[PDB]
């Protein structure tokens, strides 16, 4: 028989590319580990595939149908701070293993506010965290740039995501934010927000948030002729920011979880010869024959390492039994993934660190307009 593995995420809808990028992720190990066997002679299978859109209600209805299934052994969780945050009690319940690929809020993993200490035992974080997250983006902020607006979405990612980088920003020196706010996803009016930072007379607006939500961040501050810095969080640089703001682009800069920029290391560089092969120069990708887009990180390949980690915590138990598996992840120290070595613990239930992002920034050749380390 089977190893059988539960997945729903935002596969449709305006956030698409992280819940289609993380399932063609998922699709891809499975092959790869199908290709060799399965786990230890059982074959893999994605027995519940499942869409919530990145909608919180949709990942609870969704979430309860996978637990609901008996012969489910993992689960690879949804995308995004609100179903994470939605559905995390119910799982943490059920108590099977669960990989959070994306979700960014710390308190995700870590209930007990202390990353590396004392998280939900079954969780284990694929994610960029946003106190992580802040550390980089705190920096360059705070010595590039005098004053300082922040807009960022309502839900946790932003909630935290802000406060994280507000700290950072004091931290490294820098004065408090002259401007701030929050905006619902899908929000089509920020030209309240974007008038406030206009008068506060910004020098730079950092944004937490989603790549359709950015681009209307952008195309509201043209608008209103506010063109200053925008530094967006790694979530925020998606497929959909670039086609909602279009050349205007130029002057974005992000923190970015760096396993595509050059060079690469191999296993990065290995996955992406892999998904070439598999998927070809598809949305995720991106128009670059030569060359993945820095985005696919944050959009695939935490996917990737979610899946690849939770069989190996299998492989490793020689069981499907939650509290065995949890184990086992916890005996995985040194795993080279394509976002970054891993090495968890009993304790410690994520992976990525500073070392694994940098600033990047859109910036123009002839005429077409590209991403470049800072
Ligand atoms: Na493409």
């Amino acid at each position: 028989d089977t190893i059988k593995i539960g997945m729903t995420s935002a596969l449709t809808g305006p956030y698409n590319e992280f819940g289609e990028g993380n399932r063609r992720a998922v699709e891809l190990a499975v092959e790869q580990w199908n290709a060799k066997g399965g786990i230890n002679g059982k074959k893999i299978e994605i027995a519940m595939l499942l869409d919530d859109q990145l909608n919180p209600d949709r990942a609870v209805q969704n979430i309860r149908a996978i637990l609901d299934n008996k012969d489910i052994v993992g689960i690879i969780g949804p995308a995004g701070s609100g179903p994470m945050l939605a559905v995390i009690d119910m799982v943490q319940a059920d108590g099977r293993p669960y990989m959070n690929p994306i979700a960014q809020t710390p308190v995700v993993t870590y209930p007990g506010e202390k990353t590396g200490e004392k998280p939900r035992p079954n969780v284990f974080s694929f994610a960029l965290q946003n106190d992580i997250e802040a550390v980089a983006m705190g920096e360059y902020l705070a010595k590039k740039f005098k004053r300082v607006g922040i807009i960022h979405e309502s839900t946790a990612y932003g909630v935290t995501g802000v406060d994280y980088l507000a700290a950072s920003i004091a931290k490294n020196g820098g004065a408090k934010p002259v401007a701030t706010d929050s905006y619902n996803q899908g929000a089509q009016d920020m030209t309240a927000q974007v008038a406030r930072m206009k008068r506060a007379n910004v020098d730079a607006i950092a944004a937490i948030g989603l790549g359709k939500d950015l681009a209307v961040l952008r195309r509201t501050m043209a608008r209103l002729n506010v063109n200053v810095p925008l530094a967006a969080s790694n979530g925020a640089l998606g497929q959909p920011y670039q086609e909602g703001a279009g050349e205007l682009t130029l002057g974005t800069l992000g923190t970015m979880i760096g396993a595509f920029g050059n060079p690469m290391r191999a296993p990065a560089a290995d996955f992406a010869k892999a998904y070439k092969a598999k998927y070809g120069t598809d949305r995720w990708w991106g128009n670059d024959p030569e060359n993945p887009q820095l985005f696919m990180a944050i959009s695939v390949s935490n996917g990737y390492d979610a899946a690849n980690i939770l069989f190996e915590g299998i492989r490793l138990a020689n069981s499907t039994d939650p509290k065995a598996v949890i184990a086992a992840i916890e005996s995985i120290k040194d795993y080279q993934g394509v976002n970054t070595a891993y090495t968890f613990s009993k304790e410690r239930h994520h992976g990525i660190e500073t070392d694994g992002v940098k600033v990047f920034e859109y910036v123009k050749k002839g005429d077409k307009i590209r991403l470049e380390p800072i």
